[PDB]
């Protein structure tokens, strides 16, 4: 079954039992003075913190950020202030992975945006223990593995914050098939669409109705003989 | 007159005027993590940093900027990075700097969970805002780059140019910010791959380093690399 609930990302986590998630892929919405924007990193955190109980010892949360460049030109360092606010949490920074999304003449020119940070953060606490099925159906093919595990992947344009095709190497690299791969901010669901596709269960939470009901209609248009079903809270009738 | 004066980076730039600085390209010192005691001793070293950025941004004309070479420390017996990188931008806000995109400087059983080894270091970008710097027009004609070179150079990610950073990674960041006759610092000096790059290119090389043995190698390198010249050393 691949759950995704409507609501607020905080509560919904807040009502999910400790150490059942295995992995989370997401991208903070954005689109949702530093005063604006403290308040929203501290919004982030109290989502991080439900995903550090709620993660596996060992499990990992993975986030897609693009730095935000909105009297002059500068640029909010987003990635920077997650990871730092991380570590608050007790999670463990790992190496970002680089997306090289985006693949006069005089001193001083801006460089134009083309990547964004794909954060590792993990949860301490011991390694991983699959079963023998589960590491010989998640064992990645040598063409792959040195494909996926290189820090900047410059193979997967831009154009949803990232393409199904991020979000599934992340689920095959970071997961085991069987596990339960979250995404607190699932919009139209691509994490939940990679998780699904991958044999891996999905469970998300999405704040507009709107969207999670495209996410439901995407979802059994890119996997085939599932269906997502999506949970309006409160589902007392 | 390209200047390396050798004490404790806080001190000496502390004894320099304001605005006096157009661009400032560096590596914070190396740092070695040697039950959150670790955490501790890196934001302590963190602490120290911003002691120095904080006078870099007193240094700096506006518009100027603080250049910021560093790669984040891996730690793996329990595997771990410490996010320098990030940590420093996230700092060098406070202090009032504006963060610009930085450059990522591409140094170098198949089972999920494998560690992913470090490929890179991190450009970052600080600028000091209030105005800029207008350089007159023999500055600028004689600051103009090559087309291939300037296409080269302004890109988020950098790849042809495999200590620390190489004496090429320095160049670029000169020519790219800063114009001839400007004057370019390095606080952490070390054996002077700045202050090289500024003189050879008509920037004024200003340093400083913490050991005179170092501050020693680097005037005796700086007249190898930039023949004619020479790299007044002092001690204060």
């Amino acid at each position: 079954v691949h759950r995704l609930h409507v609501g607020d990302a905080r509560e919904v986590l807040a009502s999910f039992p400790e150490a059942s998630v295995h992995l989370v892929v997401t991208s903070p919405p954005y689109w949702t003075h530093i005063e604006d924007y403290e308040a929203f990193l501290d919004e982030l955190d109290r989502v991080w913190r439900e995903v550090f109980r709620l993660l596996v010892p060992g499990g990992r949360l993975v986030i897609v950020v693009g730095d935000v460049a909105v009297g002059r030109h500068l640029v909010f360092p987003l990635h920077a202030d997650i990871q730092v606010r991380c570590r608050k949490l007790g999670f463990d920074n790992l190496n970002p992975i680089i997306w090289h999304k985006h693949t006069p003449y005089e001193p001083g020119a801006i460089i134009k945006t083309e990547i964004e940070y794909i954060l590792m953060q993990r949860k301490p606490g011991g390694y991983r223990k699959p079963t023998q099925e589960q590491r010989e159906k998640s064992r990645l093919p040598k063409e792959d593995f040195h494909r996926f595990f290189r820090q900047i992947w410059d193979d997967i344009p831009g154009e949803a914050p990232f393409p199904l095709e991020l979000a599934e190497r992340l689920v095959r690299m970071f997961s085991f098939v069987g596990d339960v791969v979250l995404d607190p901010f699932a919009g139209t669901g691509t994490t939940l669409i990679a998780a699904a596709r991958w044999g891996r269960r999905a469970l998300g939470v999405e704040l507009v109705p709107r969207y999670a009901q495209l996410a439901k209609e995407r979802f059994a248009r890119e996997v085939p003989g599932f269906s997502l079903e999506v949970l309006d809270g409160a589902t007392h009738p």
